[PDB]
């Protein structure tokens, strides 16, 4: 069988998305790019992506911060809630504001 | 505002899907793959990878072909239409069975 009916390239010939029944979306071009060091740079430092580090090393991540984010008017706190996946290898962040 | 609700990552903290309304999904894990030198390798070659750096660079990539996808019990033949998006800087790589 064809994997792909029709797949979207950049310039690169890098895939932005496909039809397959299954589509591939990624309305925000993140897919593949590193939450961490690329998307939340703010996130890259032993508070944030420390702690998912050690979460995913230990086999048990499971964690619950509040999280500040700068703006030109002021801070917002977030509640972010990291926990691997319960069926397969794979981490989900969730980001919730605070009140 | 909060750009995403849910963030898939995989261990090295790179974004699998998410959802924000809007939802990122890959389920063949290939967004961010290079199509020709990754996904499809065969396809990394003058006749196929080269006709689309050549219509990429020419700013008029439309291109029809047929293609051969050799396997184990022999080739199939597929239709190939490689095209610039109407709309913005992508392009479109159509594949379709031939009869």
């Amino acid at each position: 069988g064809l994997a792909f009916g029709a797949i979207q390239l950049d310039g690169d010939g890098n895939i932005l998305q496909y039809n397959a029944d299954i589509t591939g979306r990624d309305p925000k071009q993140v897919i593949g790019k590193n939450f961490f060091k690329d998307v939340a740079p703010g996130t890259d430092s032993p508070e944030f992506y420390g702690k998912f580090k050690e979460g995913v090393a230990s086999g048990n991540l499971n964690t619950m911060f509040e999280w500040m984010i700068p703006t030109s008017r002021g801070p917002t706190k977030v509640k972010v809630h990291m926990k691997k996946a319960l069926s397969g290898d794979s981490y989900w962040v969730f980001v919730k504001r605070v009140k």
